[PDB]
């Protein structure tokens, strides 16, 4: 209704982030999603469980789809609770 | 003993990765650690619990330290078990 049409698949929804995660801590963690990330909105997550949802708007569909893949791959393989990162002595 | 001195802090240890995670699945998930990543070795993790350790060798200390920060920030904030990523409708 008057608004420019939104480009399709340029914005990700990331739901169930930590309840007290700060905007600056989120943007530090999202840095590797690359220079395509334009804006971030952080709200309380809908539903019974505490959390936040982040709305991540990219400058292209290509930047957004790269970011979506990256997040999903990290989530499905690097999120082990006993994963430990250190300098190799 | 004959070997060129290793550069200091150019190699990360990532311990406690999933036991059956493949080399190709690890390298797909590590893609955002950026073009500094040169070589990856994947072994069984030492100790009582199942896992793998990945030895990640970077072309500079700058590439390695960026990669270490990125992994640690992702781990401490994006690893929630109910984190859900979708296209914003």
């Amino acid at each position: 209704s008057g608004l420019v049409p939104r480009g399709s698949h340029m914005e990700l929804s990331v739901d169930g982030l930590p309840p007290n995660l700060t905007r600056s801590a989120l943007l530090l963690a999202l840095q590797p999603l690359g220079p395509g990330l334009q804006e971030a909105r952080l709200l309380p997550s809908p539903g019974p469980a505490p959390g936040q949802i982040a709305l991540l708007k990219f400058s292209s569909h290509r930047a957004a789809a790269m970011a979506k893949k990256a997040l999903v791959e990290g989530q499905s393989h690097l999120c082990g609770e006993q994963v430990a990162v250190e300098w190799l002595k």
